[PDB]
């Protein structure tokens, strides 16, 4: 008569928050030393340490969540955004000649979700809930990452039910670990899969740092269907005002709800 769950409480938990829906993700941006090329692969510091670093503001409701920050080149013909692919010599950029400015120093820009802050480095948390309109696979993946990022799917995982706002929980068990190895970078399209049911609100966490020059953090998810949502993932993610009070806002095994 009923489903017989998914073997050993192995599903994703996930929410059914009451309040009102708000479209996008939340954006915190927290303090980041230039340069410091070890505190981003701790799973610790990005798993929830962050948290320990001087806030720097936040936006609410992004819906394009994918990071591709392009240092300046000043150049001949004024200032502008130097894709890495066309950065040569020591240094140039294609098209624009030879830049007179430092690879190695912070700069200031709005890049990042409008927030005016040092995209060179700056450690940033995403939050939100993520609505499958499918049951089924869900597929995440990071295309490439510089310099570290996470990505967590699930009540108890991402964060706790209806408690988006409350400080990281401590989970380490990343969907995506796309931690800056200790001993020099990782493989492209690294990925973490998820069985979703539809309806049902799946906390998601992303946490990325940059320390120096170019930041890269391009996110897509494939669908049961097969088709894959690339960077805008506007009609999927959605916030919520915590509500602590919400006594059935958790769902521990969506297959038996
Ligand atoms: O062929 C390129 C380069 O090769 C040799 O130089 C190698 C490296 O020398 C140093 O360690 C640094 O200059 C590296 O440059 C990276 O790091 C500095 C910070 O120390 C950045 O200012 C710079 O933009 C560059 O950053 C890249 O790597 C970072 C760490 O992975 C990323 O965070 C960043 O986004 C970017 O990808 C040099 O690469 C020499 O032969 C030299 O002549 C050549 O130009
Ligand atoms: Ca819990
Ligand atoms: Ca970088
Ligand atoms: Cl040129
Ligand atoms: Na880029
Ligand atoms: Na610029």
């Amino acid at each position: 008569l009923v489903p017989r769950g998914s073997h050993m409480s192995g599903a994703t938990e996930a929410c059914l928050p009451a309040g009102q829906r708000k479209s996008g993700m939340n954006i915190n941006f927290y303090q980041y030393s230039l340069k410091d090329s070890s505190t981003y692969s701790n799973a610790a510091y990005m798993a929830y340490g962050y948290a320990s670093k001087t806030k720097l503001g936040s936006v609410g409701g992004q819906t394009d969540i994918s990071i591709d920050y392009n240092i300046p080149c000043v150049s001949s013909s004024g200032t502008f955004p130097c894709p890495q692919e066309d950065s040569y010599g020591n240094w140039g950029c294609k098209g624009m000649g030879a830049c007179s400015n430092s690879q190695g120093i912070a700069y200031w820009s709005t890049d990042l979700f409008g927030f005016y802050t040092t995209p060179t480095n700056v450690t940033l948390e995403m939050t939100g809930y993520f609505l499958p309109p499918q049951t089924g696979s869900y597929t995440f993946s990071f295309a490439t990452v510089d310099d570290s990022a996470i990505l967590s799917v699930g009540g108890s995982i991402a964060f706790e039910c209806c408690a988006q706002e409350q400080p990281p929980i401590t989970s380490t068990n990343f969907t995506i670990n796309g931690i800056k190895p200790w001993d020099g970078s990782l493989p492209d399209n690294i990925t973490g899969t998820v069985y979703m049911y539809a309806g049902y609100y799946y906390p998601l966490k992303v946490v990325y740092s940059n320390a120096v020059s170019w930041g890269t953090l391009p996110i897509s998810v494939e669908l049961p269907d097969g088709t894959t949502v690339s960077d805008n993932f506007e009609g999927y993610v959605y916030s919520f005002d915590d509500d602590l009070s919400q006594s059935n806002c958790t769902i521990p095994d969506p297959s038996i709800h």
